[PDB]
């Protein structure tokens, strides 16, 4: 690992904090679409990129790997990774504090785990995915490419998620698709005074 | 830190375990109201209140300061927080137990925050608020003055609850409040046999 | 503890890492039901049963129990247990990743706690029950024999739940029972398109 990351990108702080808790000595902060080809002039430094959105993720990850840089996964120290977890190398993957990842599940290219979030054995997390706080998979998942995770969500287990779908925040999955889709919970409902 | 600590206060055992898993040697148990006014001749080890109850954990925050004692927060070791978060400093603040709390977050005077609860970046926690087990905060929440948050409950990013509210176990927020409220969650259903 | 461990049993990987990251070298995989009585010829390495389910998990405890082998706890380093929590000894029980045991809580014997579930002060957990991923008991809560908590779900303080239920994948107990039953979430509901 370089000495000091340029970061691309609120996320941005929170990679950051990432970022220095692995050994990095300094962050560089870019958040510019239109330089990007420029930049290729700077010295290789490792990369992050700390968007969003899947799906500009995706788009400036490409734009920055034909650049020349390497864009590395960013992985707090608190984490939890079974040796037999398959975490794509050097793949733009943010793993939060407290993330836990069991045997023998995949995580691919630009998925954000974030915080206490846990990645049950065998899973399947797919590209460019987001998993949010507090989110869990149970064993044996498979989250398509592109889906999001709301807060404190859960997956029962030997579940698929289809590409791009939406599970929103504190909803329990508990059925297997094959088809995108949307996926709400239940609303804390004001009671009246 | 002073060597031995007064616990004034169930929360008194996980207030007292928090503290050894600090470097405290001894914990000293008060629960005497009316003894307080004496205390004062008392040798001035640092204090905690573990209650409650927001609100007598602040009222006797108040007498307790007004003594001459110092009023430490606890913290426990596995708790992650930022560098560029904000705690109050000797400002009677419980942190349990795999709590987070990620970049720019504040955290005021005599807040408890429970176990494995996950306060995210840019939060706002108010005065004596009580954030319960496994409940958690997203990105640029606002958490009012005397709120309870129940286990497992959770609250949507860039939102805001007023003071004296409270979020029932296992909800979800998903609306600014300006007014205060109280805010249900489902009940699992018995099944009937 | 021993250097070698039998591993009785997906699961069984999971069992496999948790013994790992305590000081064990290697594991030794038996999935033989009625070569079990032959197995009382074996070197006596330490004993784990990665089942299940609660109650094959408990029929085959006392089955290698009977043949002179000693069945140990496998507590992940990385779990927080309390000096004044009762863990049993030597009693099949496995503590995940992240979990929590606070002050004076009880776990019998061939317990599951699951990753980053937590067990709050002065609970008990009775004999082989099954406390799932991010499962949460709040404080003073009785868990009989043979339950099963299933994934994000939670119990409000001083509950009790009767011996062989089930409390559904994010599902609030509310409620003292005494009567076993079954007890169920809310289901995310796909939005049509």
């Amino acid at each position: 690992r370089t000495e000091k990351i340029y970061i691309y990108g609120g996320h941005g702080l929170v990679c950051e904090d990432v970022a220095k808790n692995m050994g990095y000595k300094e962050c560089i902060f870019l958040d510019d679409f239109k330089g990007m080809k420029f930049e290729s002039t700077l010295p290789k430094y490792d990369f992050f990129i700390a968007i969003g959105n899947n799906e500009i993720r995706k788009k400036i990850y490409q734009k920055i790997s034909e650049n020349g840089f390497k864009i590395v996964n960013l992985i707090h120290k608190s984490a939890l990774i079974s040796p037999s977890a398959i975490v794509e190398e050097n793949a733009g993957i943010l793993i939060m504090p407290y993330v836990v990842i069991n045997a023998k599940a995949k995580i691919e290219k630009g998925v954000i785990l974030n915080t206490s979030s846990v990645i049950e054995h065998e899973c399947v997390i797919g590209e460019f995915s987001h998993v949010s706080v507090g989110a869990k998979c149970a064993g044996n998942v498979k989250i398509g490419k592109n889906c999001f995770l709301g807060i404190n969500s859960c997956v029962l287990p030997n579940l698929s998620l289809a590409d791009d779908s939406i599970l929103g925040g504190g909803a329990t999955l508990v059925k297997n698709q094959d088809e995108k889709g949307v996926f709400v919970g239940v609303p804390a409902k004001r009671m009246e005074g």
